[PDB]
C-alpha cells in the first residue's frame, strides 16, 4: 500500500504507529530500547531494535524504500536532529519529526524537514481553550474568525427545540449535530429537541458563538 | 475572573500557561526548574519556583484558593501523582493532570483525577490520519463514527458546483465551508463554485467523507 | 494456619515467598512473568500466573480470602501502585508493599499501604556501617542512642577474659554472646576467654560502644 | 580518612553513598547516568559521569588511589562482573560487589569479588520472618540457632516483672532491655515492670523465644 | 591576546593547534582521544580530552569565552554538524569548521559556520596545478583569471635581462623578484640579470604567463 | 602530452585527477573501490577498478608508460608503501605520494618516492595563519624576512588613495594590485581609489607590512 | 563429522578456521567485525556476523550444538573473558581460549576454560632458541634433556654417509631422517649420502646434538 | 659471545629476550614503554628505554656492533617498518621482524628484512591441528605427507609391547622414543613394554599414523 516508518516509539509516536497499524498499513515500528519494540511488536507490521543515529542501521532496516518516515524522538534534540539529517542525504520522500523547542524547530527547518509536529503544545492550546470555557468539549477554527464549536448542553437548553433556539437569525450561527445518550442526529430538523448533558455541534463566528452561549446556556 | 494554577511548564504545560495568559485569565505559573520559572515570567500573573510535592510549598502557594489547578507534568510519574494527591486532599474543585500511559492514568483516575489528558497519544492519532490521507488538512470527530472534515481541494474538484458534487445524496455528507483565497463563504447555496486548492469543509460519517474523496477527488 | 499472598517474585518478594514456605505456611506465590511462576513452583502451595493489576484475575485468585498481601514490585511503581490499590478496595486486612524511591512511598502511603519497605536503602545502610567499620559485622539500634553491636575480634582482644574486659564498669556496655570457630556460648561468665577472629557480642550506648573499640581493640 | 568508591546509584548503592556521606567519609559517587549523578550531587564529595565498564575512563576517575569500592550494579550482570574484573586487575584492596542471584554471585566470587551482598534476599528473609511472626520488630541472628529477638508485648504480658517472666530458667533465654514510652532500660533487674506495647530484647535458642512467645505472650 | 579553541586535533586540526602555539597564541586543543590530547599536549596552552558533542562537558571547557572555535573533525560529519550546532547556540562569534564534501558543507552553511574550509581539495587543484606544469614552484591566484606566480628558469632565461625579456609590453606581465643563490632582489630594475634555475615571480593574467613560458622559456 | 596516473580517488586524489582532466592531459584515474571510478569516469581519460599492490593488475594497467605516478592513499599506510614502492621497483620517472603522518613520510622517502605532500597539514598551517589574523586572505612568502601579502580592506582604507597612503616611503612596502567586485587593476597608478572589502596585494618585509596592518587598517 | 566454532577471526583465530576448513571439518566462523566475516567467508562453512558477548546471539548461532567453541579473542580481556563464561554455562564440551597474559590466563583458568593457548609467548620462546642457535631449522623436545632436531646441512655435511658420520657411537645421538630436494628418506641406511642444503632430522640429548653441531658441522 | 638486540618487549619479543637471557647470550632489550625495561629487567644484559624510530636513539644504543636485531613490534605497522628500514640503512647482518599481516609482510620483505615471523598464524595452525584431533601432543612435519608424531597414550595402549604393536610392518610406521614417568627411552627394543599416559613418539606417513591411531589406541 504505502509504507511508513516510525522511529521512537513513545506515546506520539507509538499511538501514530499504533493507529496506522489500526488502519491497516505498513509501519516499521524502529527503537533502540529493546522493550519499546517488545511493547509495539503486536501494533506493527516490522518492530526493529535500531540505532537511528548509526548510518549502517539505517541502511540495514532499507530505510529508503519508504515513502513516509516519522521521528517521534523528543527530548534527545541530538537524536532526532542527527536522524532527521541522516534520513535527508538519504534521499526520503518525507520526513516528519517531532519537535520540543524553537530552536529544535529551527535546526529541523534548516536541515529540510518536510513537517514538524508539537503535539503537547497545540494539546495545550486547545485544553487551555477548554479550560477558559467549560461549554467547549472540542472545536476546529475555519478560520482566525469562524468556527465550528462542539458545546455540552447545561440545563438551560433542557427540552429546547431547534425552532426554540433560533440561532440563524438570532446568532447567525447553525446547528449541525446533536448526540444525545450515545445516538447521533445529524443536520437536526428545527422539529428536533435537545436534552441537557447532550453534545451540540454549532457553527458560526467565534463572537457570535460565545454570545449564544452566554444567553442561550 | 478564574484561577488558574498551571504546574510544570513543558510544551504543553507551558502552552496552557501562555495561552490562558494570552486570553487575559490569572495563570499561577510553578515550576521546580528555576530557569523555567524564569521562562515564563512574560506569559503569566504569577511565576514562582516551587517543589509540587513539597506540601508546605503548596500551601505558600495558596493552591486551596484556586479553582483550577493543572499538572503538566509528564515523564515523573511518580511526581505528578504526589501533586495531584495533594491536591485532591487540599479538595480542589478541578484537578487536570497530563499523563504518560495507561497504567498512569489508571493511578491519576483512582486518586480521582478530574480530568487526564494524553496530548502526545491523541495527536499522533490525528497525525496519523493526516499521513494515511494526503488529503486532510485538520479535522474533528464528532464521535467514534462521525466526523468534520478539512480537505485540500484538487483538480477533479477544480470548477465545480455544490449541486453538481452531490454530497447530501450521494455519500450522506454535507459540505459546511468553502475557503477561496483567504475569502470565506459559510453554508454555501448550491449554485456556489469550488476552486482547486481551496479548503472545504465536509460533515458526516467517516467512511462515507473516504468514499467522497475516493470517487470524487 | 495463616494465609499470605506474595505478588511479585523478585528476589526480594521470591525470598519472602520460599523462606514463609520453609516455615511451613500458605504462600500463595503470584506473577505475571510465567517462568518465575515455574521457578517458585516448588516453593510455594499454589504458584499462580496472573496479572495483578486486572481485577477480574484478582478475583480469580481469590484473594479477597488472604489475610496478608506482599506487593514486591518495585521497579514498576505504576503495577506497585495500581495492584496496592486494588487491593485496597477489595478491604485486604495487611497490605506490605515494596517501594522504589520516596515519593512512590508517598503514594503507597496515602492510598493507604499498611507496611512499605525498602530493602535496598535499608541493606545499603547496614553495609555501609561495616564499611567504614570493618569490626562491626551486624547490629540491632534499640533506640537512637542505644544499641547491640556484634564485633570482629582483633589481635588486641586475643586471650583477653572477660573480667579483664570490664566493659560493664569502664564503658557502661555488656557483653552478651562469643562465637568461636562456629561454637557459640550465651551470657558468658567473667572466667570466659575471647580469642581473635571471633564473634563479639556488646551492647550499650552507641558512643560507648565506639570509645571500647577505640582504646580496647 | 578512608575512600570510598560507589559504583551504581541505584536504591542500594545510592543508599550507601548517601549514608557514607552522612557520616562524613570521601565517597565518589559514579554512574553512566548524568540524571544519577545529577541526584546524588548534593550527597557525595564527588560525583561522576563515567561508564565503569570503559577502563580509560576507569584510569580518568583515579579509582586505584581508593581503599574501597562497591560496585551497586545488579541487574546488569554483564557491567558488574566486568567491572569488578577491571578493579581486581587494577589491584583494588576491598572489593564490594551486589549481586543479582547465585550464578552471578558464583562469578563474581571466581574474578574475586572481597564481598558479595544480596540485599533483597537476605532483607526478604526478615520480611518473611516478621510476617509469619506479627510479633517480632527486629533480630539479629548470632548463628544458625542462636538469636537475639525483638518483640512487641502484648496485653499477656502487661503489668509483668522480670522475675515473675522467668524466662533465664524456664526458657534458657536472657531479656535484655525494655523500651517504655521511648524511654530504655538497659539489662534490667529482675523487680522491673513490663507494660504492654512496650519493646522487649530477648535473647538464646530460636526454638525457645518461639516457645516464650507461644506460652508466654 | 587572543583565544583559539581547536577541537579535533586531526592532522588539519593539530596543524593549527601547534602552528597557533607556535605563534603564542592561547589554543585550547579538544580532543575525544586521550592520545591526541597527549600528543599536543607540548604544543598548546591547554589540552583537554572532552567529548564535543556533550553540551554539558562544552560548558565544563567554558567554550563561550572564546572568539574563535575551530571544528576540525571532518570525516565524523555527524560530530562536526552537532559540535558547530551546540557552538552556535552558545553564541560564538567565529566558528570555523573543515568539511567533508559538498552536502556537509551544505548543513554547515545552514547552520551557520562562519567560514567551511576544504583543504584536502584545495590542496588537490594546487598539486594539480604543479603536475600539470613542472615548471611552477609556486603561485597565488588574485582572481579567476589574474594570478601571481614563481617559475623556476631554464636554459633559455640564463644571461637574460628583463629589458631583453619585456613581459610587460610583449605578454602584459610584470615581474617582481628575482632569487639567485639565496640572495634576493625586490621589484628589480630593467638592467638586472637573469641566470638559470634562479626563481623568478611574474604578474598577470594566467594566459599571459602560460604564453611567456611557452615561447620564452 | 604528458601521461599521469592517479592511484586512489580521494578528496585529493579526486581533485588531483578532476583538474588536470580540466586542463586536458591524460589521466589515469586507478581505484580499488568501484564506485569511485563510476564516479570519476567522467573527469578521466581511463578510469579503472584496480588494486594497485597486487603487481600484475598493474602490469594490465600498463603503469610503466607513465611519467606521473600518483599515490593519493593516505589513510591507508600499507597500500600506499607497498604501491609506492612497486611503481619504483618497475622504474617510474616520478613517483608523488600522499603522505599521513611523519613516519609514513619517512618510509616514503626512504623507499625512494620523488616527491611527499602532506595537504592537510599544510592548509592547517595556512589556515590557522588566517585565524590568528582576520585580514590575511593569502600570501606567499618570498623569504624567510620577504614576502607578498593579500588583505581584506576595513572602512579605515574606504575611499583612500595610494597617494594617501603611502606605502612605498611610509612602510618602505609597495602595493601591487586591487581587486574591485571582481574587477582587477595590475600594478595601480597613485591615483587609483581602494573601496572596503576589496582585495589588496601589498609587497615587502612581513614586520613592516604589519607595521602598515596596524596603524593604516 | 566434528563441528567447531571459532570466535574471532584475527591471525590466529583466522588461521584456525582456515586450517580447519582445508581438513574438511564443520567449521562455523563467528566475528563482530563484518570484514573478518567477509574474508573467512571462503574458508569456513558458515561465516557469521555476530556479538559473542550477546547471549541470544549465541543462542541464534545455536553454539550449544558444537563439540569445540574456541575463543581466539586475546587483546579484549572482557569480550574473551564474558564469551568463555557464556560458553561455560551454557555446557559446551570443549572450551579453548586465546589468552593475553598470566592474569587473564588466570581469570579463564577461574570460569572453567578447557584449554589456554599463549601463542606469541610460545612462538617467542621457539624463535629465540632458534636466534641463540642459528642451526636449528625445527625441534621437539622429548622431555628436559632429550630432543629431536631438525637440521639445515652445511658444506662440512656435503657428500658425507651416515657410517661416516657416525653420531650413533661417537655422540649417542640416531639420525632419522633426511630430505634431499623435497624427496624424502625415512629411516635411512648407513650407505645413503648427505649433500649439503637439506634437511637433516637427528635425535638424542641437547648437549650431544650440540656437540655434533660444534664438531661435525 | 653472539650479540642480540630484541626491540620490543611484548610477549613475542620479550619471551625471545627471556629465553635468550636464559641460555646465557648478551642480549639488548629494547623498548619505548618505561615499565617494560623495568620488567625485563633481570631478564637481560642491558635493559634501555629508546624509541627505535629515532636514529640518534638507535646510534645512543651502538646498534651497529650487534649481530641480530630482532623488531618484536606487531600492531604499530609504522613503527616496526621504519626501524627494520633504519636498522637495514645501519647495515645490520641479521634483521628478523615481527609481522601482523600480509601487506605488512609484503613491505618488510621489501625493504630487506631478513626474517619475517608470523607467530600468531602458524601458532594458528598448530592448534587447529590439534583441535581437529585431540589426540597429538605435538608433532613436526617433515614434508605435505610425511610426519612425526608426539602421542599421549590410551588404556589400549597400557602394558603393550614394541612387537605386539608391529607398527613397521602393519602400519610401516616406526616408533622413536617412550617417555614413562619422565625417564626417558631413545630408539626402545622391541621387549619395551608401553604404559599408559605415557608420552609415544611415532614416526611415518600421517594418513599411516592416523590409521594406526585408530585401529591401535
Ligand atoms: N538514536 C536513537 N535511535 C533509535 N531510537 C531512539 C534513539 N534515541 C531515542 N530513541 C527512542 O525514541 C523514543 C522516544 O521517546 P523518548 O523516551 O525520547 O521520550 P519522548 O518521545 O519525548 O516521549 P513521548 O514520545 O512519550 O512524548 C524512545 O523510546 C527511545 O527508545
Ligand atoms: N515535581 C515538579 N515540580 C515542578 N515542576 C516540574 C516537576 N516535574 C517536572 N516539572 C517541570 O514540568 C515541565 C514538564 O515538561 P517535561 O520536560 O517534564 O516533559 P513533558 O511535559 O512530558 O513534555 P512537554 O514539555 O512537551 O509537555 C518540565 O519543564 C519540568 O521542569
Ligand atoms: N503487573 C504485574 N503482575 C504480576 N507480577 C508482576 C507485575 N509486574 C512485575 N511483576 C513481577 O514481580 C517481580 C518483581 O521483581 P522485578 O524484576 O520487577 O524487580 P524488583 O522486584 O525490584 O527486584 P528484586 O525483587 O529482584 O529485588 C518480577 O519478577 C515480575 O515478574
Ligand atoms: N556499564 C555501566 N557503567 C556504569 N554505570 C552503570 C552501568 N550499567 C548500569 N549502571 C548504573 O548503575 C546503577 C545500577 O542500578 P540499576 O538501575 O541497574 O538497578 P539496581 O542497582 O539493581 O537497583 P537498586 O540499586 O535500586 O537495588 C544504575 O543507576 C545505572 O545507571
Ligand atoms: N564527538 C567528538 N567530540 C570531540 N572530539 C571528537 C569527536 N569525534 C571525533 N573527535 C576527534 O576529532 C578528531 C578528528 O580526526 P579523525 O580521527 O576523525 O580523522 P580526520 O580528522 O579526518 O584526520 P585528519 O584531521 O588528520 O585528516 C579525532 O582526533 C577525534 O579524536
Ligand atoms: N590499495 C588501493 N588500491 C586502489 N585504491 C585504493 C587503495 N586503497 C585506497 N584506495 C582508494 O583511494 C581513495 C583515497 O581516499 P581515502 O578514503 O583513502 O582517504 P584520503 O585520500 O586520505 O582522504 P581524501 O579523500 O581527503 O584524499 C579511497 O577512495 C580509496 O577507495
Ligand atoms: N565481543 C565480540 N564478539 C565477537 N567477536 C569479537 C568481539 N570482540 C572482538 N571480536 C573479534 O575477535 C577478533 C580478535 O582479534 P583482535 O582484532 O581483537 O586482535 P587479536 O585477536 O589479538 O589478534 P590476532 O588474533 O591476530 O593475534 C577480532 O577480529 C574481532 O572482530
Ligand atoms: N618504536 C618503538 N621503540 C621501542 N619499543 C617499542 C616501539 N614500539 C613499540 N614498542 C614496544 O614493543 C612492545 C611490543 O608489544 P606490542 O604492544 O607492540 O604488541 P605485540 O608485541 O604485537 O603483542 P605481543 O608481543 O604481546 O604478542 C610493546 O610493549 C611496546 O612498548
Amino acid at each position: 500500500n504505502k509504507q511508513f516508518a516510525v522511529i521512537g516509539l513513545g506515546r506520539f509516536g507509538g499511538s501514530i504507529c499504533k493507529e496506522l497499524h489500526r488502519m491497516g498499513h505498513e509501519v516499521l515500528a524502529v527503537d533502540i530500547n529493546e522493550e519499546k519494540v517488545n511493547a509495539y511488536a503486536s501494533y506493527a507490521t516490522h518492530a526493529v531494535i535500531a540505532n537511528a543515529t548509526e548510518e549502517n542501521e539505517l541502511l540495514s532496516l532499507g530505510i529508503r524504500n519508504f515513502e513516509y518516515v516519522i521521528v517521534a524522538i523528543g527530548p534527545n534534540i541530538q537524536a532526532s536532529t542527527l536522524t532527521t539529517l541522516l534520513l535527508k542525504e538519504l534521499d526520503i520522500p518525507n520526513i516528519w519529526v517531532k519537535a520540543q523547542n524553537y530552536y529544535h524547530h529551527k535546526v529541523l527547518e534548516k536541515i529540510g524537514a518536510d513537517r514538524i509536529i508539537h503535539p503537547e503544545k497545540d494539546m495545550g492550546v486547545k485544553i487551555a481553550q477548554s479550560l477558559s470555557d467549560e461549554n467547549v468539549l472540542n472545536y476546529i477554527d475555519l478560520s482566525d474568525e469562524y468556527s465550528i464549536v462542539e458545546l455540552l448542553a447545561t440545563r438551560k437548553l433542557d427540552s429546547k427545540s431547534i425552532i426554540d433556539l433560533n440561532v440563524r437569525a438570532k446568532y447567525g450561527c447553525t446547528i449541525l449535530a446533536i448526540k444525545h445518550h450515545g445516538d447521533i442526529c445529524l443536520s437536526p430538523a428545527p422539529e428536533d429537541i435537545i436534552r441537557e448533558q447532550d453534545c451540540l455541534v454549532i457553527m458560526g463566528h467565534k463572537k457570535d458563538i460565545k454570545r449564544f452561549e452566554n444567553e442561550g446556556m
